[PDB]
């Protein structure tokens, strides 16, 4: 048996800086594909307060152009879940992360958790790694899927650039 849902014991404040992007596997295609799909976030900040929350700074095609949005997540109880108010997933779930290296969480519904099934990883390094490929691989190869994706260095580098 596999142990990989509530991470539990987690410092908050160690989640405080620069993050990125690595991969993306949500359940339903619509919720990232395209068409500024909800789940499609191109993350770049991660820093939560001293009270609990969360600050998930994303970027997304708002109407100016690639623009740059921040969920204030909510506390419930455990370190390894939150609440947030923003996109298709009020809860969030920590799976694991490395706390200088990447970090796993996941987003589903109360409502239609199954429907609402989505997990990504982000690294701390402004480049992809072979670490937190396999490991998201080997954690996600038990739960379920459906669209799968791996940003790449040339795509990493610029975005809607002038």
């Amino acid at each position: 048996a596999y142990v990989t849902q509530t991470m539990k014991g987690l410092d908050i404040q160690k989640v405080a800086g620069t993050w990125y992007s690595l991969a993306m596997a949500a359940s339903d295609i619509s919720l990232l594909d395209a068409q500024s799909a909800p789940l499609r976030v191109y993350v770049e900040e991660l820093k939560p307060t001293p009270e609990g929350d969360l600050e998930i700074l994303l970027q997304k095609w708002e109407n100016d152009e690639c623009a740059q949005k921040k969920i204030i997540a909510e506390k419930t109880k455990i370190p390894a879940v939150f609440k947030i108010d923003a996109l298709n997933e009020n809860k969030v779930l920590v799976l694991d992360t490395d706390y200088k290296k990447y970090l796993l969480f996941c987003m589903e519904n109360s409502a239609e958790p199954e429907q609402s099934l989505v997990c990504q990883c982000l690294v701390r390094t402004p480049e992809v790694d072979d670490e937190a490929l396999e490991k998201f691989d080997k954690a996600l190869k038990a739960l379920p899927m459906h669209i799968r994706l791996s940003f790449n260095p040339t795509q990493l580098e610029e975005q809607c650039h002038i």
